[PDB]
RNA sequence: GGCAGAUCUGAGCCUGGGAGCUCUCUGCC
């Protein structure tokens, strides 16, 4: 899946 | 353990600036 950290979208696992 | 989902609660640190190294949350089983 994806999460939003430091305004960026990024891939955490599935 | 399994699955769902958010920085719209969050965060350590980098041989960073990311399909990074990851810890944590809260929903259900």
């Amino acid at each position: 899946r994806v999460r939003t950290r430091k305004g960026r979208r990024i891939r955490i696992x599935p």
